[PDB]
């Protein structure tokens, strides 16, 4: 992965975030509800150390569970550690575009719509990466837990 965002203000992806669209490098890591890097994001707040505490779902034994993570700040302001979150691209307002690295990136959205601009830029920014599965979830989708 070879696309970070330049000049990253962690502070400003504070907030309410929609998993639009995920794709990995491998179908086992999103194809069953229950796959590994089926991870639905409900919430960044970065901390005043700046590092990440995520809020995010994951269907676990036949459920959809509320869980917590932190990744800590490196000296790269677009890279946090887990594993390694990289934040390709955000507008902070619309959409932000992250990879974990095997490999697993997401489309955010602010809201829950189809964002075409942000699915382009998704699709422009993983032409390069090597995926072999990709999923979108519609606005009904994107209001339900674990996105049902
Ligand atoms: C720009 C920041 C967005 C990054 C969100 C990272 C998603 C967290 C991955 C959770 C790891 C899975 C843990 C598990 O449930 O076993």
């Amino acid at each position: 992965v070879t696309q970070t965002m330049k000049g990253l203000d962690i502070q400003k992806v504070a907030g309410t975030w929609y998993s639009l669209a995920m794709a990995a490098s491998d179908i086992s890591l999103l194809d069953a509800q229950s796959a590994p890097l089926r991870v639905y994001v409900e919430e960044l707040k970065p901390t005043p150390e700046g590092d990440l505490e995520i809020l995010f779902q994951k269907w676990e034994n036949g459920e959809c569970a509320q869980k917590k993570i932190i990744a800590e700040k490196t000296k790269i302001p677009a890279v946090f550690k887990i594993n390694k979150v990289l934040v390709l691209d955000t507008d902070y307002k619309k959409y932000l575009l992250f990879c974990m690295e095997s490999l697993a990136c997401q489309c955010l959205v602010r809201t829950p719509e189809v964002d075409d601009e942000a699915l382009e830029k998704f699709d422009k920014a993983l032409k390069a990466l090597p995926m072999h599965i990709r999923l979108s979830f519609n606005p009904t989708q994107l209001e339900e837990q674990c996105h049902i």
